[PDB]
């Protein structure tokens, strides 16, 4: 795999969102995934939406958290998911209207990188696209990024709470890191982005929970 990959430049990577009062960082992250997909897979890139995934994934909570995983299948099972536009982001959970009209992509399974490998999830990201991950991103210094590689050695790799999409990875200055989309608004982080220690022994555990969907 190369030595830097960041599918903004190439188009893979929808605007930043902002999930609102509503936990549903999840959805972000699933929606986030597809999109990489969809543009792989068509030439297109469409925002697809994040609250037909709060609606409808029984398994998942709704605003009060889930997982990639779960997201992934319901679209597979559901033989798709709705277009931003035919599904639009409320910021609270609602009775699943899933509209199969303005159906925009669909999912054929996902696949799960394996746990804590970093080099791995690279190589993902290097030949699939934009992939799924889980952090901690509890600590105020995370809340308040600016500037920089993000590191800390309070983050714990087994409190993970935060989903988000590794869309590329590279070196700032001597220092390797992971390019992360987060769901917060184009005001957070650096327009809506946050750069993370990549190699730095899993830090904050991006590398613990990670998955992408196939097409
Ligand atoms: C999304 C994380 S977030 O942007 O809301 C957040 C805000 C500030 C700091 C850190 C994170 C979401 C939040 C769920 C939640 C809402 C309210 C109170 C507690 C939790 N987190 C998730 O959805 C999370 C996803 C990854 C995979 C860990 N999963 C999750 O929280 N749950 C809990 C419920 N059971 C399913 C998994």
């Amino acid at each position: 795999a190369p030595d830097s990959v960041d599918y903004r430049k190439k188009g893979y990577v929808t605007p930043v969102k902002n999930q609102g009062q509503c936990g549903s960082c999840w959805a972000f992250s699933s929606v986030g995934a597809l999109e990489g997909q969809l543009k792989k897979k068509t030439g297109k890139l469409l925002n697809l939406s994040p609250q037909n995934l709060v609606d409808c994934v029984s398994e998942n909570d709704g605003c009060g958290g889930g997982y990639m995983t779960n997201a992934f299948q319901y679209v597979q099972k559901n033989r798709g998911i709705d277009s931003e536009d035919a599904y639009p982001y409320v910021g609270q959970e609602e009775s699943c209207m899933y509209n199969p009209t303005g159906k925009a992509a669909k999912c054929r399974g996902y696949r799960e990188i394996p746990e804590g490998n970093e080099k791995a999830l690279k190589r993902a990201v290097a030949r699939v696209g934009p992939v799924s991950v889980a952090i901690d991103a509890s600590l105020t210094s995370f809340q308040f990024y600016s500037k920089g590689v993000y590191y800390d050695e309070s983050c714990n790799s087994d409190n993970l709470n935060h989903a988000v999409l590794a869309v590329g990875y590279g070196i700032q200055k001597g220092n390797k890191h992971w390019i992360i989309k987060n769901s917060w608004g184009e005001n957070w982080g650096n327009k809506g982005y946050i750069l993370m220690a990549r190699n730095k022994n899993n830090a904050c555990g991006i590398a613990n929970l990670a998955s992408f969907p196939k097409m």
